[PDB]
């Protein structure tokens, strides 16, 4: 039962995922690199994260599992210095909370667990 | 200029990605496999990307291009058979559509558009 | 108990109602025949549909019944040409989304189904 | 410019419309014919058509014209007596709004008014 | 039991009030005589009847009681002259609505009626 | 020019009203005369009469008057001891709220003011 | 049993409280001391306060116990004369609310209300 | 012009009392200490903060000044083993964030900016 683990570890990797996320945003935002339709996408991914982490918090009280939080690290610069180096930057963090989504499902499967089977 | 041709592709893949994030779903919902938690995860993605979709038609008409639709393709099956094959289908076609969006900013890179940069 | 064929057109057929409607909506967005009212009324008709369309989804599999998606087809043409030929389209597309509403309604009325007599 | 006639004729024939669809709503929610499905699709497109009603008095006092208001007929009964009875007469009666708003096109476009040419 | 006229009355009573809240809301809305703070507060009027008359008609079904409805007159004018005339007419309207629910209201004390002392 | 202590008083009487109209909700609320559909009708109108003397506060703004707050009276009351005393109280204190709304527009039309002409 | 006087305190003072933020929000929106972010910034506390106080009113219901309302004070004033002496005034005033709440809850504690505990 | 640091450590206080007022929330929520008036206290003070936290990002970026991000620290325990010892925490921590707030106004009043007078 090394679940535990991964839950904390989802539970903090969406956190940092929408820190990264609103950084990214108002990186755009700055009066220099102006790309409005850049900041509100990256401002809507930051409160979709933030809210499915939550989700993923309250589905944990409903399995009687207990929540530990850790810091949500600093995002790993300031300035993205482009838009498409920024898009490389979520596409693989993207990719890093839907392949950890995945990688906490598969040890639900493995010990059938009727309530951990979802997330 | 070969880019407009990956505006209608953009646009209809992400169309394409909520029909699958709808029957994924729905899928979800019937009696027999129901995970109600799956079910609302993918629903609210397929509202996701439809919404995307649209934003995307929207900034092709404030930059004068013209907008070409083709088929929402079939999901490729109708019963996902599991909650685990289907993330793996969703990590791989959430990665095809940013992919692709990163894709088609390389190429307004090249070609420096001032409003083709976003999107 | 051939309904069920009756269903996943009635699916289909809304769902492709709100492509029509969406195409005819953004044509009316460009620029060069801009007419705000009526790209906001067909706008929000092909949003109204999609949800139309969802809530039969849902009622299907409170009825334990199969979903079996196809294509939304292509919309008949990229460009209505006037504000008045697809006027014409969507009072004969609206009613063949509602005779078929109907057509599905009278085939449950023959065989009494207390869940089939809503939708 | 007879016009004037096919507006206010338009505003209270979608006025009327709303009071239809409600009537419609309530009827299935009386006790005995429990509908629920059914009572809610009309009561959305009473207040659907109530909405587009008012919005076609906005768009004629942006035009400068005036808005002659009539009675709101009563609905031609209380009760519709079964829920395929009343998607007949929603079916002709959601053609009679929408042709009547193809007709009132066609005036407009035979003189050329830059203003009526929406709605 | 002569309460059943005195609710549809009541529910006319509110249909009509909002009508005539409708008429002096886009009175002011025309051009000439501008007063964009008075059409505001008389459409928002106008949606708080529409909305507590159909929260009328529900409580009516609750009760197992039946709904007939009347025509929604005329507003008694299209043009109210000024904005002191109109709140001279509603203030006297807004007082015949809360006087028929008193008078509604004491009929079901007469008669001890668990569901009727709401409304 | 003595209308800015009408308006002060224009002010806290609708901020008086709403004072009444949740002290009146909260009594049917209490277990012992639960009337549910009247502590609903009356926490709306307590919220409508706080939103409607805010908005007369910032008209206020507009036309650079000053805002002088006085005490929200205590209700006369805490229990009404009846639905039906407490619809005669509102009855005659939503008569008194727009008696004063209109005894403060007889004095503006004496002295064209064209923006105390609203409210 | 002295509780029930920190019911009504608490109540008439988060009461007092959104009185106090209102005033305070529309002195910034006056024309001459314009700082549209502190009066946006305190007539959002003041609704705040205004819920969060209705919310102890339903609970207290909900706990059978009764409802007393005192009259909400007169601010302290009606001009704060700077930005910087009403922060100084709120900051001490959302200390006195809340040390008030803690205040109220360690009543509770030294007689185990099951109820009583939250607020 | 040593306030850049203060907004930047503005900016990263405010995340982190949403980030403490978000575990206070869900301990709350477990199962074994279920507390539900005060896990939505808490949740909704979380979201109040994380919002104004972006509100302060957003008028920096305004203000032509950059954006720092630091560490969300943990908060300071997991259980707070009370919800008398959590207010105790949330009233001092509050405070904090409001002197703060307060601490960055006085050092823009000493040098007049009259951008960074709001807040």
């Amino acid at each position: 039962q090394d679940s535990e683990a991964a839950i904390n570890r989802q539970i903090n990797l969406e956190l940092y995922a929408s820190y990264v996320y609103l950084s990214m945003s108002y990186y755009f935002d700055r009066d220099d690199v102006a790309l409005k339709n850049f900041a509100k996408y990256f401002l809507h991914q930051s409160h979709e994260e933030r809210e499915h982490a939550e989700k993923l918090m309250k589905l944990q009280n409903q399995r009687g599992g207990r929540i530990f939080l850790q810091d949500i690290q600093k995002p790993d610069c300031d300035d993205w210095e482009s838009g498409l180096n920024a898009m490389e930057c979520a596409l693989h963090l993207e990719k890093n909370v839907n392949q950890s989504l995945l990688e906490l499902h598969k040890l639900a499967t493995d010990k059938n667990d009727p309530h951990l089977c979802d997330f």
